[PDB]
C-alpha cells in the first residue's frame, strides 16, 4: 500500500482509500509516521484575509486538548481543497448507535449528553471563544475504552475574534433561526444540542417530514419546532429540548444550565421529590 500524499509537516501520509463521503467532506485512511497509528485524512471543499484567518485557526486547533474532543492534528489548503487531519474513529458515531439500537437507554443518553456539554464548555471557554457550527449525533464519535464521546468534525469551527459569527454553514436539521439572519454567537450549538437530544431521545433526523432543507429553514425561522418534538416520551427532556430550541437564543438554556440541570444527575438513585 503505497502513500500517495504527505502533509507539510512531513508526519502524516495519505492513502487512497475512501472510508466515507458526506456533503463537503471525504475521509481518507491516513497514518501517523510518528506513531504509525492511522488517522483520519479528511479532504473538505474550499481571500488573502480569509487564507491568512485561516492558517491561525488551524494553529489554535491544532492545540486543543480535552477529554470529550477529537484531536486535531493539522490542516492546510492543498494545491483547491481543505485537507483535516483527525483521529480515525472506528466505533461509530451516535447516529449509527441509534440507526442500530433505536432505543438509547436513559442512563447512556444522559452520560453522554454530560459529556458533549463537557466538550462545548471547553469550545466555548476557549481564548478566543470556539463555535462548533456542525454538532448532531453523527459529529459525536464513541471512543474506546469505556464509550467515552468526543466531539468531532472542526471544519466548520470559528474562532469568536469578534461578538458575532456571520456565514450560513451547517447541517440545516441542526441550525439556529438566528443563523439565516447573519448574526449568531456560541447560543447556536445550544441549539444543535437540544437538535441533538431530540435525536437521542427519539432516533431519527429532527425535521425529518420536511422535504428539503428549505422547508427546514421556513419551519424554524418561523418558530415552529419539530413534528418529532411532540414524540418525545420523557418529560424531562422534552423540557430540556424545548429549552434549548427556543427561537429567541436569549431565552435559551446556557452550557452551565444544563450542566447543573438536575436531570443530568439522576442517576444516583431512585427518583424522589
Ligand atoms: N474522523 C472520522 N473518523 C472516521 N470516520 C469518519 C470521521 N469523520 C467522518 N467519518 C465518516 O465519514 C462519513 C462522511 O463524513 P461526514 O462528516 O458526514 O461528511 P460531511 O456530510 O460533508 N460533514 P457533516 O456535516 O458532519 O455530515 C460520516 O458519516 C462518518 O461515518
Ligand atoms: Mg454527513
Ligand atoms: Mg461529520
Amino acid at each position: 500500500m503505497k502513500a500517495v500524499a504527505t502533509s507539510p509537516s512531513g508526519r502524516f501520509l495519505k492513502f487512497d482509500i475512501e472510508l466515507g463521503r458526506g456533503a463537503f467532506k471525504t475521509v481518507y485512511k491516513g497514518l501517523d509516521t510518528e506513531t504509525w497509528v492511522e488517522v483520519a485524512w479528511c479532504e473538505l471543499q474550499d481571500t488573502k484575509a480569509e487564507q491568512q484567518r485561516f492558517k491561525e485557526e488551524a494553529e489554535m486547533l491544532k492545540g486543543l486538548q480535552h477529554p470529550n474532543i477529537v484531536r486535531f492534528y493539522d490542516s492546510w489548503e492543498s494545491i483547491k481543497c481543505i485537507v483535516l487531519v483527525t483521529e480515525l474513529m472506528t466505533s461509530g458515531t451516535l447516529k449509527t448507535y441509534l440507526k442500530r439500537f433505536k432505543v438509547m437507554k436513559p442512563k447512556v443518553l444522559r452520560s453522554w449528553c454530560r459529556q458533549i456539554l463537557k466538550g462545548l464548555q471547553f469550545l466555548h471557554t476557549r481564548t478566543p471563544p470556539i463555535i462548533h457550527r456542525d454538532l448532531k449525533c453523527d459529529n459525536i464519535f464513541i471512543t474506546g475504552p469505556t464509550g467515552s464521546v468526543k466531539i468531532g468534525d472542526l471544519g466548520l469551527a470559528t474562532l469568536m475574534r469578534t461578538s458575532f459569527a456571520k456565514s450560513v454553514i451547517g447541517t440545516p436539521e441542526f441550525m439556529a433561526p438566528e443563523m439565516y439572519e447573519e448574526h449568531y454567537d456560541e447560543s447556536v450549538d445550544v441549539y444543535a444540542f437540544g437538535m441533538c437530544m431530540l435525536e437521542m431521545a427519539t432516533s431519527e433526523y429532527p425535521y425529518s417530514e420536511c422535504q428539503n432543507a428549505a422547508q427546514i429553514y421556513r419551519k424554524v425561522t418561523s418558530g415552529i419546532k419539530p413534528a418529532s418534538f411532540n414524540k418525545v416520551t420523557d418529560p424531562e427532556v422534552k423540557e430540556i429540548i424545548e429549552g434549548c430550541i427556543r427561537q429567541n437564543k436569549s431565552e435559551r438554556l446556557s452550557i452551565r444550565d444544563l450542566l447543573n440541570h438536575a436531570f443530568f444527575a439522576e442517576d444516583t438513585g431512585l427518583r424522589v421529590e
